[PDB]
């Protein structure tokens, strides 16, 4: 599969490893669910890129569940912030709110709704990105400066166009696996 190769060649090895690990613990084969793999890596990379653009952010995504919950519980005890039911992706120490990051092949408002409805009754901030350079964020608060946002969007668009070079983008966009 080109898709498997694309992933190994366009994401850094820690991201790939982390994606593979997660898949293989829940019985998923990256060589089979290649769209899922690409999506997991893609979303991981966005999470990492988002935290890098500020110790503004605590990274929750990309850790095992024990460590993720340890971090969340720790943030809650020391801030007062209510505990989410789902593991979010980051915590913002400046705005003092968790963030859920969405990356979607569909329209951003569509995915935004899905997410807001999945974690309704949470006060988690939501930030959605597409592969078209659209974003949607709770209360149009986008958290990052334009440069950081622009860097994420360029990376996403670039993934898309790489997939398209390799005739993989049509499969990927018509799949929702990983969202
Ligand atoms: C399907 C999905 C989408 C996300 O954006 C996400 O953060 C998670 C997560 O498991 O943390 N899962
Ligand atoms: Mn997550
Ligand atoms: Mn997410």
């Amino acid at each position: 599969m080109a898709m498997e190769d694309f992933v190994r060649q366009c994401f850094n090895p820690m991201i790939v490893e982390l994606a593979e690990k997660a898949m293989k613990e829940y019985g998923e084969d990256p060589k089979i669910e290649t769209n899922k793999f690409a999506a997991i890596c893609t979303h991981l990379e966005v999470c990492f890129m988002y935290s890098d653009f500020g110790h503004r952010f605590e990274i929750i995504e990309g850790r095992d569940r024990i460590m993720a919950w340890t971090v969340v519980n720790s943030i809650c005890n020391t801030t007062g912030v209510e505990k989410p039911k789902f593991l979010p992706d980051l915590y913002d120490y400046k705005e003092n709110r968790f963030i859920e990051i969405g990356v979607t092949r569909r329209e951003v408002h569509i995915y935004y709704l899905e997410k807001a409805n999945k974690i309704k009754s949470e006060k988690t901030h939501i930030h959605i990105f597409s592969f078209t350079g659209e974003e949607m964020a709770t209360k149009a608060d986008y958290t990052l400066d334009e440069e950081s946002r622009a860097r994420i969007k360029t990376r996403l668009f670039t993934i898309r166009q790489e997939m398209a070079s390799r005739s993989l983008w049509d499969s990927f966009r018509q799949s929702e696996r990983g969202e």
